[PDB]
């Protein structure tokens, strides 16, 4: 053993509590914890970031975004992160799809006021276009 660091002993517990699929019976274990941090660091993201709540936020606010515009590959490196943020901010979870909707739902809760927009206003693009004929 070599102590631990981003799971203590009774985070440890969580980690195994939490289900990898809703419908499934196979829970989280270190290896799926391992391939997180790694496609991290890789990608150009830190890998201790997933001990504090706090940086976590800053993996999931970028992959939010890059979920739906973002490979399979980046699809697994963000619903890994929602869980193991949820572990950190002391978040019950049954399985990720919970452990997602828990997360996502702290950010629009937020975006409500942060996207509030303007008054009533139609979008006024400018006027161009291109050309190529005789």
């Amino acid at each position: 053993g070599a102590r631990n660091s981003v799971l203590r002993g009774k985070k440890a517990d969580e980690l195994e509590r939490i289900r990898l699929r809703p419908g499934g019976k196979k829970k989280y274990r270190l290896k799926h914890i391992v391939w997180a941090a790694n496609k991290l660091d890789r990608f150009g993201l830190a890998e201790s970031l997933l001990e504090s709540k706090e940086g976590c936020q800053k993996i999931l606010t970028v992959l939010d975004p890059m979920v739906p515009t973002g490979s399979e590959n980046l699809k697994s490196l963000f619903n890994t992160v929602c869980v193991i943020w949820c572990i950190h901010a002391e978040e019950k979870v049954k399985d990720t799809e919970g452990a997602k909707q828990i997360v996502r739902r702290h950010l629009v809760a937020e975006t409500g006021t942060a996207e509030k927009m303007p008054s009533t206003s139609r979008p006024t693009a400018p006027s161009s276009e291109k050309g190529g004929n005789y």
